[PDB]
């Protein structure tokens, strides 16, 4: 795998969301990989819909919570997902409200990582794309991370809550990162982005809940 790579810069990652108060990260979290896929399969760069995800995927518990894999695995059963266009996110759970019609992406399966591995993480996303990642996104430092490599002790890799878009990786002051995107605005963080410490033991355990689409 090659020092960095920075998906952003090849296009292939929309602008940042914002999903307000809906505990719908892993929704976003899963449209930002398949959005990468997306592009990476057709050349067109394209807002997926979270919204169709947070009310159709009924493994998950719409804006209480759910997981990437669960997603994957409703759009490929589903044979589609809709776009944003077609299906607006509105922050707050509804009935399914899925229009074939309205249909921007498919997929045919999904990949984990194996746990607790930020090697076969890089590997995957200098492979394959943008890769869903979960993490411990609960301290006070991370919430009000503003720049550089943000790296706190007291993050815990065994309390998962919040997922987000592993779109590259690189290293800043001689000290490696991720770079991470979130789903809480442009304003916050680096134009709505993170840097998180790289092969620091696991650091906020965000190769412990790691995925992929196939497409
Ligand atoms: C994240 C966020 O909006 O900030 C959001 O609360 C979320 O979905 N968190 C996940 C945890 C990460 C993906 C590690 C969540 O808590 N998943 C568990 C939800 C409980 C499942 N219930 C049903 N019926 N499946
Ligand atoms: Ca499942």
């Amino acid at each position: 795998a090659p020092d960095s790579v920075d998906y952003r810069e090849k296009g292939y990652v929309t602008p940042v969301k914002n999903q307000g108060q809906c505990g719908s990260c892993w929704a976003f979290s899963s449209v930002g990989a398949l959005e990468g896929q997306l592009k990476k399969k057709t050349g067109k760069l394209l807002n997926l819909s979270p919204q169709n995800l947070v009310d159709c995927v009924s493994e998950n518990d719409g804006c209480g919570g759910g997981y990437m894999t669960n997603a994957f695995q409703y759009v490929q059963k589903n044979r589609g997902i809709d776009s944003e266009d077609a299906y607006p996110y509105v922050g707050q759970e509804e009935s399914c409200m899925y229009n074939p019609t309205g249909k921007a992406a498919k997929c045919r399966g999904y990949r984990e990582i194996p746990e607790g591995n930020e090697k076969a993480l890089k590997r995957a996303v200098a492979r394959v794309g943008p890769v869903s990642v979960a993490i411990d996104a609960s301290l006070t430092s991370f919430q009000f991370y503003s720049k550089g490599v943000y790296y706190d002790e007291s993050c815990n890799s065994d309390n998962l809550n919040h997922a987000v878009l592993a779109v590259g990786y690189g290293e800043s002051k001689g000290n490696k990162h991720w770079i991470i995107k979130n789903s809480w605005g442009e304003n916050w963080g680096m134009g709505g982005y993170i840097k998180m410490a790289r092969n620091k033991n696991n650091a906020c355990g965000i190769a412990n809940l790691a995925s992929f689409p196939k497409m």
